[PDB]
């Protein structure tokens, strides 16, 4: 059971930062773009996390789309060999992309409406506020409902999770209302009531990233839920790659 | 007696905010301005702010520029009258570097070594409560030894003279500054950015540096400011423009 994420932001944004959160783990990044591949146990999930930073508007998430693409070209080459086997073959198609926002508290960079409008057919886009902890609870409520505004307004086809399976359809609806999730994350580590906790600490205060009073860390790590990564998976099998796929095999004639 | 600001940086960077937190009052502003009367002792403030993002930081250049050609136009006028002149031009640049927790981009490099003999630069570190104590000494580390090692000529307080130097080596030493804007007020009297999580303390020099920032605003260095835009930056905008028009 494989599980893909891509990270994009521009540099220092916290996107290396947020996956060793996500995972409770510290990552050893290898080669703008750097991949991990990594193994959790007990859960049978290969896991490669991937991260670009990005910076000529168009120019700007072409390596994100071609890094996409090149996944996509790998498994369809694979499901054409005559002597194929499918499994045995690593499928490290891009399930889902963060899309890491600057938390100016203003609104959506035209940068960033052009990018999620590239990939929007490409990968399952998930917008995140980078660093919320930068942003107060009424400028945070503000700046996520011009975000939404602008993705409705550009109809920007940004992914959402299944509501149809009765339980929990309560889980991934609160989800949704969540959408941009407002993150917080950290290599700092204090343990509280024999329980490790992820913490930013300041001299005014600590923000506890898996309080969800604080942020929506919580709220997103649910996307690592069995039944969201498979939704996730599905739809990058059956919708995005198909998308590529179809005009691949016009360009083959 | 007038004092001249210009605030630079991206967009949403909190530059606004920084400059009604200095003066402690909201104000109503490509590039814009407010004119402030400071009737507490006595000076006429021009706040500038503009937003950026080589061609990057024209915009700033032109606006500087401007103003020297102003009161040097004025100073070849036969009819002069050089008290009772609006003096516009920048005694102060204050620079947004961006809180990544990184180093200097590029971009800023380029802008800052620009600015450098057109007006008095102090960079600071916009949104500061975005870093930690710990990561925020080598973030300033790091970005002094950059502008050290590309020969950056930025602003320092005088300290030859007693009567000060005490108070503007501690500020030399907190530059860049951590600043810190807030519009908002606790009991506690008391000016805030409220978290779920704290307050941060906007005058608390354990917070933040604006506490030293605002020491700009003493006379002593407004006086230091303006000798310098007077006798360094606008004399080398001067010699240019004199040799242009022979
Ligand atoms: N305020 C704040 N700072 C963060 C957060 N996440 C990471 N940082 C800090 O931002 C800096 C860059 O983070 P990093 O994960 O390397 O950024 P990347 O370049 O996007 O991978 C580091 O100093 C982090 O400690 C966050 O949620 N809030
Ligand atoms: N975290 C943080 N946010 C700030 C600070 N100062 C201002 N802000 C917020 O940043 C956003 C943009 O600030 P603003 O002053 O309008 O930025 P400007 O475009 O550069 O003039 C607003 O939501 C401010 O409330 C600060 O020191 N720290």
């Amino acid at each position: 059971f494989v599980f893909n994420i891509l990270c994009v932001g521009e540099t220092g944004i916290g996107k290396s930062t947020l996956l060793e959160t996500l995972f409770n783990q510290k990552f050893d990044f290898s080669p703008k773009l750097k991949a991990v591949t990594y193994d959790l146990k007990e859960a049978n999930v290969k896991l490669k996390l991937t991260v670009v930073e990005t910076c000529n508007k168009e120019n700007n998430i072409k390596p994100v789309v071609d890094y996409i693409d090149n996944q996509f070209e790998n498994y369809l080459q694979e499901e054409l060999k005559m002597k194929r086997s499918m499994q045995a073959f690593h499928d490290t198609r891009v399930h889902v992309c963060l899309y890491f926002i600057a938390p100016t508290g203003h609104s959506l960079k035209s940068i960033d409406l052009v990018a999620m409008k590239k990939l929007e057919n490409k990968v399952n886009v998930i917008p995140v506020i980078a660093k919320s902890d930068t942003i107060t609870k009424s400028e945070l409520q503000k700046f996520k409902a011009r975000i939404l505004s602008e993705i409705q307004s550009n109809e920007i086809g940004i992914y959402q999770f299944p509501t149809d399976d009765e339980a929990v359809s309560e889980t991934n609806s609160v989800m949704n209302q969540h959408i941009p999730f407002a993150v917080v994350g950290s290599s700092e580590e204090v343990k509280i009531n024999g329980k490790t906790v992820r913490v930013r600490q300041y001299p005014w205060g600590s923000v506890q990233v898996e309080n969800e009073n604080h942020c929506d860390f919580v709220r997103l790590r649910e996307m690592l839920l069995r039944v969201n990564m498979e939704d996730l998976r599905e739809r990058t099998h059956g919708v995005h790659y198909e998308t590529y796929r179809r005009q691949r095999l016009i360009e083959m004639g």
